[PDB]
């Protein structure tokens, strides 16, 4: 309880140092950004704002998701490396962790910039509506909406940034990942983060009953969210041959 408090402080600093936007700053903005809600406003935003050559509205928007997804893998990688227990693993295990962990963490973190009406883009200087993203053609509308369903429920838990750092540290440092070399070591670290999380919630959310087991179920739900995301990504790679898929995301899905 004493030790695990110090542990959590370090993981929080890892978080504050590496992530380009806190949930704190996102809610404050979300409560002014340029609203993108149709083709004209997307154009004006671009003309708020170097991607692959143009194809069409839905694909262009998918290119922008893809670029932000890659940018977030970057942050998550620096954040992981800022955790001494992560950085102490052999480099191959770090890659295995990030490979199977980042999309779960990405979708967890995504909730911070989402409300029921849309999400922030371009570092908070823009806001893209959910109805606009719903209007894109299949399969680009289908891959977007489920993340929204997840976020609004997740945001009802009202985690702050110090909760999120442990929660995401817990997602990354997961002994379950296929092809781990040193499983007992990663399981041990995961257990520690989870114990630290449990205590942290006790102090930070003293009136929130069931919050810890609530968040453990969200980790199980994120796992299913990502399975469905990869399946949709398989369909896009198969039916949308003219859409470019970033090589880094390719190396992640190839598993
Ligand atoms: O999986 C992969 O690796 C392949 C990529 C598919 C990812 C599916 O993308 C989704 C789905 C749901 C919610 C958000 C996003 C994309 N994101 C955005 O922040 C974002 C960025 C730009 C726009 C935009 C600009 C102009 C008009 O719209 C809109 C949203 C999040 C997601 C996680 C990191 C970023
Ligand atoms: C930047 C952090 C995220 C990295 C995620 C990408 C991991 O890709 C994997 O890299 C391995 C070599 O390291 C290959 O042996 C695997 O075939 C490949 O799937």
């Amino acid at each position: 309880v004493a030790d695990l408090k110090a542990f959590s402080k370090h993981i929080y600093n890892a978080y504050l140092k590496n992530f380009n936007m806190t949930k704190k700053k996102a809610r404050s903005i979300l409560t002014a950004p340029f609203v993108i809600h149709d083709i004209e406003t997307l154009w004006q935003a671009e003309k708020v704002w170097g991607l692959p050559p143009y194809k069409e509205i839905s694909v262009h928007v998918f290119y922008r998701c893809q670029c932000t997804t890659v940018e977030t893998v970057r942050e998550l990688t620096e954040f992981a490396k800022s955790i001494p227990s992560f950085s102490s693993l052999f480099l191959n295990d770090q890659v295995t962790l990030l490979k199977y962990g980042v999309h779960e963490a990405i979708f967890a973190m995504l909730a911070s910039i989402v409300n029921k009406d849309g999400l922030l883009v371009a570092n908070g200087s823009g806001f893209v509506t959910r109805e606009f993203l719903r209007s894109l053609r299949k399969p680009f509308s289908d891959i977007i909406e489920p993340k929204f369903e997840f976020a609004v429920k997740f945001n009802a838990l009202e985690l702050d940034d110090s909760d999120l750092a442990l929660f995401i540290a817990a997602i990354i440092l997961c002994g379950d990942r296929p092809g781990l070399m040193n499983v007992p070591r990663v399981e041990a670290i995961q257990d520690t983060i989870l114990r630290a999380l449990e205590f942290h919630l006790q102090a930070n959310h003293p009136d929130a009953q069931y919050l810890f087991p609530k968040l453990l179920q969200k980790m199980a739900d994120l796992r299913q969210l990502v399975t469905e995301h990869a399946q949709m990504m398989q369909r896009i790679k198969k039916t949308e041959t003219e859409t470019s898929l970033h090589p880094l995301l390719q190396e992640i899905y190839k598993d």
